[PDB]
């Protein structure tokens, strides 16, 4: 009888400069160049990674991607198969924005696309050691001690120790810094939504068509909609904007999830009316006991409650680029 809830893009596209302040581009009017076109019949489908309330996103084999004589593991978002052509444009139009920021490494890029003749399909980087939060929780035993066994995940049977969260701070930071010089907001940025791949690098994504956030406790309700409301600025939360400078925020909040080992953040606090009094009121979650104090400052800084005191991603990244620098022969 009538409309569902529709997946939507996640990243936004914002126009330059409303006053130094924010509006979005409809990404419908974005171009779509069909140069990314690959013929679904080269496509092999492997096992789900991850299914939502809109879709799926499978690991898959594209032969003939890049090189003829060459198969590739990708990643494939899908809506479900029952998807009508308008709910199918919200895959059009993600394809336009990932067409639109171009090529990155600490993203999880485009690779191609099926979008004639059949269901509309997103090919993808495939990241093969899953997301970050996972990663994290799953490694962390390992970082606690060293002579612990580390989980084994795919081919990485390594350990995580601090070189790999500062490594993973600056990797999102420059990914961020690149979505931010192409007018890009994330909007749901979390250890959740960053993946990793050969070489522990980092790629940041939107990985929730893959989840089922009405089973996810770190989305709660709000108005309407299910929102992170823990990786939120005080003004995304009151005000319902998302601007560059919430996104600083909700990195911050990553850094706190990163030192943490993949704790959720403000532990034990639901997410209810008192939560969102003291978030105003300034109250800010204690360093995590591996967050080195100049990391904690970058979280400290990330969470100023007026949005034009935060770093930039710019300033984050230069910031960390002197504390790695900094740090060597002292870890």
């Amino acid at each position: 009888y009538l409309q569902k809830p529709m997946y939507e893009v996640q990243w936004k596209v914002v126009e330059e400069i409303n006053g130094n302040n924010y509006v979005y581009i409809d990404p419908t009017q974005l171009p779509y160049d069909h140069k990314w076109e690959f013929p679904r019949n080269r496509l092999s489908f492997g096992k789900t990674l991850g299914a939502g309330a809109f879709g799926k996103v499978v690991e898959a084999t594209a032969y003939g991607l890049i090189k003829s004589d060459a198969a590739m593991t990708v990643a494939v978002k899908m809506l479900k198969p029952s998807a009508h052509l308008t709910e199918r444009e919200a895959l059009m139009s993600e394809l336009k924005v990932l067409s639109y920021l171009g090529n990155h490494m600490n993203i999880v890029n485009l690779l191609g696309a099926c979008t004639i003749g059949g269901p509309t399909l997103v090919i993808t980087e495939y990241c093969c050691y899953g997301d970050l939060l996972n990663f994290l929780r799953r490694k962390r035993d390992s970082f606690i001690c060293s002579k612990t066994s580390p989980a084994i995940m795919e081919d990485d049977e390594l350990a995580l120790d601090l070189e790999d969260l500062l490594s993973f701070s600056y990797q999102v930071a420059k990914g961020m810094a690149f979505l931010a010089s192409k007018n890009c907001i994330h909007r749901d940025l979390a250890a959740r939504n960053i993946l990793l791949t050969h070489g522990r690098i980092t790629k940041i994504c939107d990985f929730g068509l893959a989840r089922d956030i009405k089973n996810d406790s770190n989305y709660v309700v709000k108005g309407n909609a299910r929102l992170p409301v823990k990786w939120m600025a005080p003004e995304s939360i009151f005000n319902c904007v998302y601007t560059f400078e919430s996104d600083v925020w909700s990195y911050g909040i990553f850094l706190w999830e990163l030192f943490s080992l993949g704790s959720s953040p403000y532990p034990g606090m639901p997410v209810d009316s008192k939560f969102y009094k003291m978030i105003k009121e300034g109250f800010r979650m204690l360093s995590p006991e591996h967050a080195p104090a100049e990391m904690y400052d970058i979280m400290k800084t990330c969470w100023d409650a007026d949005p034009l005191k935060r770093p930039t991603f710019k300033q984050i990244v230069q910031l960390i680029e002197k504390q790695i620098s900094e740090s060597t022969n002292h870890i």
